[PDB]
């Protein structure tokens, strides 16, 4: 019974694409079974359609609370026999409704070497701090924000004088390599 993965994403969907591409070339022993997107119009939705990956798209504005929409997401996840959840560019926190149902089965990729620079815009945080290096971390999601146990990490140097664009491209390249590799081992 191959594990079924749901990918949560809110934007361009480049990490989603990397995961789909890995599965397509036979390097991911899991089924990319669902895309959950909280931002209608996001490019990642078009990617799912092109890749024949089912998608559950919703707007938080149509619900009175996070619990309200996560309750529907949970029903959808269970009905589609989803085993694991991978956050890949999902721009909001996972609430107790999902954390409880998928405890220990939710992972996320974060653009810093956790516990360093947790939170939003971690690429910008490291750049603004002036540190000489940062990295990419895949970790388990728990009650805290970017605080669950580290699963894997890759160090990324920050070159003196280079624009932030240089660091971002480098970090994204690493994310596209690291996430599929980590998921392969986690779900294999
Ligand atoms: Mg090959
Ligand atoms: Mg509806």
């Amino acid at each position: 019974h191959m594990k079924r993965l749901a990918v949560f994403a809110s934007g361009s969907g480049t990490n989603f694409q990397a995961i789909v591409d890995a599965a397509k070339r036979g390097d991911l022993p899991a089924r990319v079974a669902l895309l959950v997107c909280d931002r209608p119009g996001a490019k990642v939705i078009e990617r799912a359609a092109r890749e024949n990956v089912p998608a559950f798209v919703f707007s938080p504005k149509d619900y009175p609370s996070k619990a309200a929409f996560e309750s529907e997401i949970l029903r959808e996840l269970k009905g589609r026999q989803i085993d694991w959840i991978a956050l890949a560019g999902y721009m909001r926190l996972i609430g107790p409704t999902l954390l409880s149902a998928y405890e220990g089965k939710i992972v996320n990729i974060h653009p810093s070497l956790l516990p360093a620079f947790p939170g939003k815009d971690a690429i910008g945080q490291a750049y603004r701090a002036g540190v000489s290096e940062t990295g990419v971390t895949v970790h388990y999601v728990d009650e805290g924000m970017d605080t669950g146990p580290v699963i894997a990490q890759r160090v990324v140097p920050i070159v003196p004088g280079e624009p932030i664009e240089a660091l971002e491209e480098r970090i994204h390249q690493v994310e596209h390599e690291l996430y599929p590799t980590v998921l392969r081992m986690l779900l294999g």
